[PDB]
Formats: structure tokens, sequence, C-alpha cells
């Protein structure tokens, strides 16, 4: 099973709350080892390290690399080349990455819970969709009141592409289960997203119980004086 | 590699649409051979040829014909398999699943801050709190069936609880916004093993994301 | 006046309940001679079955037999020929059976209760209609929530024939009471038809406590 070797972008997480920016480079398909090296076109700091093997589908041996310091030239849009030379290979490879241009962002949405799960009072159900962003990466975060919920207590699908409309573009879904009694109390929850493409990277919605499907829709004007020689 | 076989649940739309149902125990191994089934009933399993991926070795299958009634009633089956390159031939089992639950779907209605756009308005779907992780999703217009290449599903991953063990999954369908004025109506249908009727449906239109009563006051003071 | 025989057509309800199909042919006539005969022209799976000679009217007793398992053939377009030959009359009659063609599709109503019904506060009335199909056969449910309901709650006619312009179709109506107090509550119900042109074999309707919308505005000086 011959080798072949890919380049990947840097995380989405660690690019928006976080520092460092760790770029990588890999390998696939080699025997058993090698005493590879690996280059970079940007070489001002290059403190490449790259940690012992680890085995593969019926046994296989794959190597990798990685280097830190990269955030700067990414959001610039600089350009990375990597490439391989180890034993078991006759001529070194060759693959690239950029950041990519051509981008949307996305239209974030919140919808109230079902009007069924209001009369079991029980728990309750809310989703977070959001819609039509170029690049696949993105992330979601829950606040309740203020204060963001644990990560163990939403689901969140994968982003997926679209039926086509023109450009291609993507999608993702979350969904909390909460608490019936602070629903009919009058806490706000509210649903981040996070995307490469924003203004400030972040943007959220809030929803509340006299918010959405209301059956109810006060309003009252005041409209002091009217005749009063405006000027 | 090494040598392993599997077996496989007969697959859920043609158990649900069209009876002819299948069932398939396959095997991966050798860089000739024949199976043997428990059950007979008479009409036995044809076997077909050997496919190679996974920088592995070629691997064979074989399938068993015939099985809605039995699958159904609760019969266990069991494919054990026979080969030189093995020291003593394998064998598994299947079963058909018991201590199931049904699923509760919900059509939502679309926002308010994408009608003044005019493009297009999205409905979503949505199914939860079921045992077994097999589903069908498909959406209609009217009477009339919408092909696959139309709408998006994501797959059906397992909901944090802490009770017992369930599932969920969504979709979502964007129509357009002439016809969504013009009155048309649509709906979204789940299939799953623990229903009695086999399917459930959903319906909405453009009425219902209407308030019930609506309070204005002007005070000219 | 005649030793009859029959042909005929597989029921609906497991058809499109899943398990199994069936066909009949039977022999009538005579408490006489029991020389029996049947032929069919495949062999899916199994061939004729034959049970008891039956008893029938006032001395014209008969017999039958039953081919199983033709479920895909008839979903596929086989065109079947029983024939048999009794001593008594030895004529071997043959007769002719297919799956139909140009289907409609119905539509369903389900219409919410009158208000003079409501005003008495002792039951309610839901109405289910179903309009323009074109074979003569279907299912009707009633469902409430997400459970059954059992099938002696209910009423349900025949199924007529409509006239109209040139074009054969068929309706049936269906209709079901219930307490004032749990239709107050907002426990919901729903209605489902099931039928041969229907691409997922079902559909469902549901209602619940279709009432307008208030507007007051009101102006102060
Ligand atoms: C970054 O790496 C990509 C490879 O992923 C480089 O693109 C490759 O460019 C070469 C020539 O510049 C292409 O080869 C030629 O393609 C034409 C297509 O008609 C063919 O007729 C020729 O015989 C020859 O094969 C190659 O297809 C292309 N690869 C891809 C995937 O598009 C790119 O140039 C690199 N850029 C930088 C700045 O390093
Ligand atoms: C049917 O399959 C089950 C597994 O699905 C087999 O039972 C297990 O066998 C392994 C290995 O022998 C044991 O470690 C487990 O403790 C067994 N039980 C369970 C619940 O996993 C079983 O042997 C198969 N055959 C039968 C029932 O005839």
């Amino acid at each position: 099973c011959h080798p072949r070797l890919s380049l990947h972008r840097p995380a989405l997480e660690d690019l928006l709350l976080g520092s460092e920016a760790n770029l990588t480079c890999t390998l696939t398909g080699l025997r058993d080892a090698s005493g590879a090296t690996f280059t970079w076109t940007p070489s001002s700091g290059k403190s490449a390290v790259q940690g012992p093997p680890e085995r593969d589908l019926c046994g296989c041996y794959s190597v990798s690399s990685v280097l830190p310091g990269c955030a700067q030239p990414w959001n610039h849009g600089e350009t990375f080349t990597c490439t391989a030379a180890h034993p078991e290979l006759k001529t070194p490879l060759t693959a690239n990455i950029t950041k990519s241009g051509n981008t949307f962002r996305p239209e974030v949405h919140l919808l109230p819970p079902p009007s069924e799960e209001l009369a079991l009072n029980e728990l309750v159900t809310l989703t977070c969709l959001a819609r039509g962003f170029s690049p696949k990466d993105v992330l979601v975060r829950w606040l309740q009141g203020s204060q963001e919920l644990p990560r163990e207590k939403y689901l969140t699908w994968a982003s997926r592409q679209e039926p086509s409309q023109g450009t291609t573009t993507y999608a993702v879904t979350s969904i909390l289960r909460v608490a019936a009694e602070d629903w009919k109390k009058g806490e706000t929850f509210s649903c981040m997203v996070g995307h490469e493409a924003l203004p400030l990277a972040f943007t959220q919605k809030t929803i509340d119980r006299l918010a959405g499907k209301p059956t109810h829709i006060n309003v009252s004007v005041v409209m002091a004086e009217a005749d009063g020689t405006c000027y």
C-alpha cells in the first residue's frame, strides 16, 4: 500500500479562542519507520518537531510533524508548502495550503420550543440552525442566563453541504434540553456561532418565553404633545 | 491481514416499503470458501463475488434472501464460515432487538427574519428519543413526493441523558417564497421500527405562524 | 343454478401491514364429488394448500385453495391464471386477475367541531372525509396523541361512487365522538388513510383547538 501525503489547516478553536497556531503536515503509507525530514518555504523560526509514529488499519506506519507560530501569516493570507524525504520513497512529494478566500457568513436562527412539549411539563428543546457559509468549519456554544453551559448537555451534528442554488454552502444544527420550570419562570437562553468570515468572529441570538409563538402581543404607544409648535 | 467476518441486519427501507429483504454475512482475509446457515427454509443462499479495498485483502461476501417474517417474529440467525486460511472456522450471530422506544416528531415554522428577504424559506424537522438508530426521513408537497436530491438530512447521533440511551436526527428543506405565500402545504414523514403503523406525518403551511390576538393602544395625551 | 368458481384479489389490510399476501380460488356448487383439484402457474416458495370442504348455501357446499407469498409478483405486474377440474362437472375453467392501472390518490379532510355541539358540553364530533380515488379499496385508522386507538370507538361507512364528468372516482367518510373535557384540555387527534396509490401507503391529518385572530386597536383622547 503506497505512500501519500496531506496538509491540514489549523484548528478553528485554536484561532478564535487561542494564541498559538499549530500547523501540521503528515505522511501515510509507510512500511515500518524512517528518518524523514520536512520542508516549509517560510522558515524564520522553524522549530518543527515530529513525534513518534502511530499504527493504522491492519498495521500501517503513519508519521507526521507540526509547526508553531503561524497565526499572523495565516490571517494575512500567506502560503505554506510541505515535502517529505525518507528512505522508502523515490522522489519527494509536494502539497500546499492557503487561507480560503471567496467566503460567506452564516445566517443564525434560534427557534422556540414546539407547542406540544409545553403541556407534558417535564423538559423542552431549543434548536439553533446556522446556514449558508462557505468554509465548512464552525463552532456552537450555549449560554444560560449569562453563564456558559458545560459541553456535555447538548448535541451538535457536523457540517454538511446543502443542495445547490448557485455557490456551494453548508449548514449545522444543535439542540439543548432544558427544565420546564425555568422556561415558565422567564429565564433566557442564548446560542453563539463562531465562523471565520464574521466581523468579530462571534455572533449570538437570544430567546425567552415571551418572545416566540407567544399567543399574546401587547403594545402601547403614547404620543404626548402632538400640536405643539415644533421648533 | 486478519481473518474477520461480520453480519448485517436487513436494511430499513426494504423492511418498510418494498418487502424483498436480504441478509448478509461477509468475510475479510487472505492477503474459494463456502458458508452455512442454521435456519434453512429451502430457498437457500446465493454467493456472489471478491472486492478489495482498505489496503488489506480481497474480501468475499454472501447473501441469504427471504428474511421478513422470521426476522420480525424474533428468530435468531447464525452464519458460520469456512476457509483454508483459518485455524478453526468462524461464527457469528444476530437477533432482532427488544426494549425499544418510539420517536416524537416536530415540524418547526420558519423564522421571521427570513420572510423579509423574499428568496426562500426553510423548514426544520426533528425526531427525538428512539432506541435503535435506524430511521427514514421523506418530504412531500401536498401529495407529491419529492426527490431526494432536494433536501438535507444529517446522521443520527446519541443524545446526552442519564436514564436510558436514546438518539436524535434533523433535516431541512428550502422552498420558494412565491409558493409559500400562495397557500401550499408541506409535510415531513418519519419511519421507524417501533411505530405501530411504520410511519408518522406532520404538516405545515403559512398559517399558524400567526398570533392569536393582538392588542394595540395609542394614547394621544 | 350453476356450480360456480371464484377468483378474487388480495386483501388490502395485510398487503399494507407487510407480513404476507395471498390469493383465493374457491369451488362451490354441491356437497358432492370430492375430487377437488387446483393448479397454478408459478411455484413461488410453496404451492397451493387446501383446507376443508366448507359448509355453504343450503346444500351447495364449497371448497377453496390459497396460494401464499404472491406479494412481489403482484406489485410487479404478474397476470395470474387459476384452473380447477372436479368430476361433478369436469370442465377446467380459467379466470384472469391482474393489478389495476390508472390509479388516483385520495385527498383527506378533517373537520372541526359544530358550535352548537360544543356549547352543550356533553361530547364533540370529528369527521374524516376521503375523496377522489380510482380503486375501491381503503382503510381508516384514528390515533390520539401518539398512541393508536382501538377499532371499536368509531364508525365508518362503505365506499360509494360519486357521479362527475367522465372520470369515475369514489369516496368514504367516518366519524369519532370524544368527551368535551379532553377536547377542552388540549389532547390532539389524528386520522389515517391507507390506499393502493399512495407512495408511502398512508397519509395523516391532525386537528386541535383553526380559530381566527383578534385585533383590538384603541385610541384615547
Ligand atoms: C500548489 O499545489 C498545487 C497542487 O495541489 C499546484 O497546482 C498544480 O499545478 C500544476 C501546474 O502548475 C498542474 O499540473 C498541470 O495541470 C494541467 C491541467 O490541464 C495539465 O494539463 C498538465 O499536464 C499538468 O498536469 C496541476 O494540475 C495542479 N494541481 C491541482 C490540484 O490543481 C499549484 O501550482 C501549487 N501552487 C503553489 C503556489 O505552490
Ligand atoms: C451470540 O453472540 C453473542 C455476542 O453478541 C455471544 O456472546 C458473547 O460471547 C463472548 C465471547 O465468547 C463473551 O465474552 C460474552 O460474555 C458473551 N455474551 C455477551 C452478552 O456478550 C454468544 O456466544 C453468541 N452465541 C450464542 C448465544 O449461541
